[PDB]
């Protein structure tokens, strides 16, 4: 079926949370026994949350080359994404190690560092341009060079040096401050405006590594955002636009990931971005 109407036709029906238990009965099921190795226990956020080793980011070290990342790799979009969870104290290092060996522009971070009351990420990028932050176990500096706070995101310039070739590099990190502690934002207009933003700077780009996105857990938000831009992409590619079957490009994702969309309310958000977001493209 179409898009929009199909969207109706679970509305009125009220079968969200059919049509999303059916996606989570035919997701892929691949082996992580890397995340599983007691060695990793502090370098996973949530036990039930493992990249699979078929798609993992490897480290360019030989005594330990895990972190939880996978790369999402969509053929017909010709779009790369690194979806990745909240850095822990123990991986910040590690975190922009793995920035630098992709070479990635851009880094998309969808939560706050505090909601409802706990911490669910570690400050991983200085917020002063006078202290810097130097991460010794994997030889990196990272400094704070502008910050654009707006509205619903801020945007922040930082450079990335590897202290062991003193090459350096631009990053660009995007950061959506705005999705509520419950639940999906009612409209999603200021996430489509945030997604063009990305676009617009070149992070996306196939002149440049895999953009690096992250919630919490680098499922649920960082799963709607990929999604969002997969299937608007296929939408401008594609002869026929109404084709393109958000359910299923989701399945696909979902073999290089686990639990990609994680409640039936962002599944439902995600329907309400392509459709509106597909008028605003034309
Ligand atoms: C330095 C040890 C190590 O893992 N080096 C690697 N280089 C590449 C390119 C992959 S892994
Ligand atoms: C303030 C940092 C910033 O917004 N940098 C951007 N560069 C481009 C190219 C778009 S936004
Ligand atoms: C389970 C998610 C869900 O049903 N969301 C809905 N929101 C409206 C407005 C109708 S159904």
């Amino acid at each position: 079926m179409e898009m929009e109407k199909e969207f109706e036709q679970i509305d009125k029906s009220g079968s969200w949370a059919a049509i999303y238990q059916d996606i989570r009965h035919e997701a892929s099921d691949f082996p992580s026994r890397v995340a599983k190795l007691p060695k990793n226990k502090n370098r996973n956020r949530y036990r039930d949350v493992s990249p699979f080793d078929h798609s993992r980011i490897k480290l360019h070290q030989e005594d330990n080359d895990y972190i939880n990342a996978s790369l999402i790799k969509m053929e017909e979009a010709q779009r790369s994404y690194i979806l990745t969870q909240g850095p822990l104290p123990n991986t910040v290092g590690h975190f922009w190690e793995m920035v630098w060996e992709q070479k990635s522009r851009g880094v998309v971070m969808l939560n706050r560092v505090m909601e409802k009351g706990s911490l669910k990420c570690a400050q991983y990028w200085p917020q002063k341009e006078e202290k810097e932050m130097i991460f010794e176990d994997t030889n990196l500096k990272l400094t704070l060079i502008s910050e654009d706070i707006k509205s619903y995101y801020t945007v922040r310039q930082l450079e990335l040096e590897n202290l062991t070739t003193q090459e350096t590099r631009e990053i660009l990190h995007f950061h959506y401050t705005t999705w509520p502690d419950f639940g999906v934002p009612e409209s999603p207009a200021s996430f489509l405006n945030f997604l063009f933003k990305v676009r617009e700077s070149g992070s996306l780009s196939p002149e440049h590594g895999p953009v690096v996105v992250h919630c919490s857990a680098g499922i649920g938000r960082s799963g709607t955002f990929c999604l969002a831009d997969t299937c608007l992409l296929l939408m401008d590619k594609r002869k026929d636009p109404s084709s393109v079957d958000i359910k299923k490009v989701l399945l696909e994702m979902r073999k290089f990931r686990m639990g990609l969309i994680q409640t039936a309310d962002q599944l439902r958000f995600s329907y309400l971005a392509v459709i509106e977001g597909a008028k605003f493209i034309m």
